[PDB]
RNA sequence: AAAA
């Protein structure tokens, strides 16, 4: 049903933790807090999550098992080494 | 938003 959904946001914002990623991605970096997470609602603004769903709930569910990504709260960051990450604001 |  909205497996597939799922898996299509979970694998997209594992991307987004990648350490392939995250050495160009200088804007997610500089939006962590010291700890390396960000809002999930601010990961949900991003454009190819936006072309999969606008539901909130659905992607805290996608991302629930994730192994790449670590959910805390209403914050996600990378699971290893989060604290490698962070940009100054 | 060259997969922020």
């Amino acid at each position: 049903s909205q497996e597939l959904l799922k898996d299509y946001i979970k694998r997209q914002i594992e991307y987004y933790f990648s350490v392939d990623n995250l050495e160009r991605d200088f804007f997610l970096r500089r939006k962590m807090d010291a700890d390396g997470f960000l809002p999930i609602t601010l990961i949900a603004s991003f454009h190819r999550v936006q072309a999969l769903t606008t539901d909130i709930s659905l992607i805290f569910a996608a991302l629930k098992d994730s192994k790449v990504v670590e959910i805390v709260d209403e914050k996600v960051r990378r699971r290893e080494e989060p604290e490698k990450w962070p940009l100054p604001p």
